[PDB]
């Protein structure tokens, strides 16, 4: 049911959580995987939306990556990096908004749309200076009438 890149999205979120030594998998940990440069050695799809919609994409990355990694460490470690309720309700209304845009599978600009219902991620918005609505509005027109398919189907570009 998932995107190839969303999947990739998803897990490389869980690397991150994992590498510092967090507890629980959060929206910010989604958010922060956005902006990790692709293998695909490609401009990241949110990037793209930050520049076109002329915000500094620079800023942006500080303040997430802030924000990442002043989430505090557990040790001990849990077996388990578990995701937190508010990480599942994002999960959640992705798949609602994969069903409104009519699209067959849920796609990497599903998860950062619903990611924009979340406080944490409005707040990192708000810090960073950079306009959720506008993004939102790039975002649409990033996609264009294409329809969401194929696991391949929701290209960064």
């Amino acid at each position: 049911q998932f995107t190839e890149r969303a999947l990739t999205i998803l897990t490389l979120a869980q690397k991150l959580a994992s590498d510092h030594q967090h507890p629980q998998l959060q929206p910010i940990h989604i958010l922060a995987a956005f902006i990790e440069t692709p293998e695909d050695g490609s401009v990241p799809y949110l990037q793209n939306l930050i520049e076109k919609g002329r915000y500094d994409y620079d800023l942006f990355k500080k303040v997430v990556n802030r924000n990442l990694v002043r989430i505090p460490q557990q040790q001990p470690a849990p077996a388990e990096i578990t995701p937190s309720y508010a990480l599942g309700k994002v999960l959640q209304d992705a798949a609602k908004i994969q069903k409104q845009q009519k699209d067959s599978f849920i796609a990497q600009d599903h998860i950062l749309f619903a990611l924009f219902n979340d406080s944490s991620i409005q707040q990192i918005f708000k810090e960073a200076q950079v306009d959720i609505e506008a993004i939102k509005q790039q975002a649409l027109e990033l996609r264009g009438n294409t329809r969401i398919d194929s696991r391949g189907a929701d290209t960064n570009t």
